[PDB]
Formats: C-alpha cells, structure tokens, sequence
C-alpha cells in the first residue's frame, strides 16, 4: 500500500525501510 508500518523481521518488496520501531521490527514505507 502507501502507509508506513513496522515490518516484522523485514519489509517485503515494494516497501522501503526507514529504520526500526520495535523489537525485531523495522519501519517500512511501501510505495505500492
């Protein structure tokens, strides 16, 4: 989608990582 959210373990294709925001959670901002 087009909304940032904390990815578990790692973000998936389409999402851009922007740091971390939780235990084993990283900031993911998808553009699709």
């Amino acid at each position: 989608g087009l909304l940032c959210y904390c990815g578990k373990g790692h973000c998936k294709r389409g999402e851009r990582v922007r740091g971390t925001c939780g235990i084993r959670f990283l900031y993911c901002c998808p553009r699709r």
